[PDB]
């Protein structure tokens, strides 16, 4: 579940030219729900409505999936060859990555025990939040109580697949926030958790495919100077 602070992105026609799957290269761990519902929908209709965002990869014969890896897997596991896609100017200005802050109405202490059986430490901690904007921590988790999560990527790896899994078993409201400000508006409503890590830089983002490494869902999120318009392209024409 998602929870955006209204952003008003304009449409624009910009058309779209097709792109070889095996030259794009994701960024982000597949959701196997989002995967489906996306085999679901195209085939149910038989077009492509919404092309992948790009981004050319520096000194590679590739692309970075800016937006679109369901669409790309999905298309990938239908047998399929291309995609329609706009190319981004990605590191123009006017393109900015967020990340996501995921947020939970719930209780702590099953969260901490399933976390804690997967190797990561959760200290308490009054300047969680601030280390973790730094990027000095993995995670800070922020409720009554400030607790630092420590380490890098694969321990931000660990909580997701964790946060995941209690959304699953509905041990959790798990919504995932645009803004952490629009987290602790909720949280004065009386949301219980919120989780804090450092947005990704664009470069990063670059870095991370250049490795053949990918962040977990809902890590990136990129605020665009547009959403491409609909287009008019037959499932048929993607292999
Ligand atoms: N028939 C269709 N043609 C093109 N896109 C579709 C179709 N049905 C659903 N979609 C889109 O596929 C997307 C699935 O997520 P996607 O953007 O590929 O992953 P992520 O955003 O996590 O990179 C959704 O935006 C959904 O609206
Ligand atoms: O360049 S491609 O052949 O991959 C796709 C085209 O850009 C499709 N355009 C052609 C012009 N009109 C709108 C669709």
């Amino acid at each position: 579940v998602e929870k955006v602070p209204k952003y008003d992105i304009p449409t624009k026609k910009v058309d779209y030219v097709f792109i070889e799957l095996d030259k794009m290269k994701p960024h982000a761990q597949l959701v196997q729900k989002e995967l489906e519902a996306f085999i679901e929908s195209v085939t149910g209709s038989g077009i492509f409505w919404k092309p992948m965002l790009l981004a050319k990869v520096p000194g590679e014969d590739m692309y970075l999936i800016v937006d679109g890896h369901h669409r790309w897997a999905g298309l990938q596991k239908l047998g399929a060859k291309r995609a329609p896609s706009v190319i981004l100017d990605y590191f123009s200005d006017d393109v900015k990555v967020y990340t996501w802050y995921p947020a939970f109405k719930g209780d702590l202490n099953e969260v901490v025990e399933r976390l804690k059986k997967e190797g990561l430490e959760v200290i308490e901690d009054p300047e969680a939040e601030e280390k973790a904007e730094r990027g000095e921590i993995a995670f800070a988790l922020v409720g009554e109580k400030s607790f630092a999560i420590p380490g890098g990527l694969e321990e931000q790896k660990k909580v997701s697949k964790v946060l995941d899994e209690m959304s699953v078993e509905g041990k959790i409201e798990l919504i995932y926030y645009g803004l952490k400000e629009d987290a602790r508006e909720d949280m004065a409503k009386g949301i219980d958790y919120v989780f804090i890590r450092k947005a990704p830089t664009k470069e990063e983002v670059m870095e991370l495919v250049k490795r053949g490494e990918v962040y977990s869902p809902k890590t990136t999120r990129h605020v665009l100077p547009f959403n491409p318009d609909k287009i008019d392209v037959k499932l048929e024409e993607l292999f």
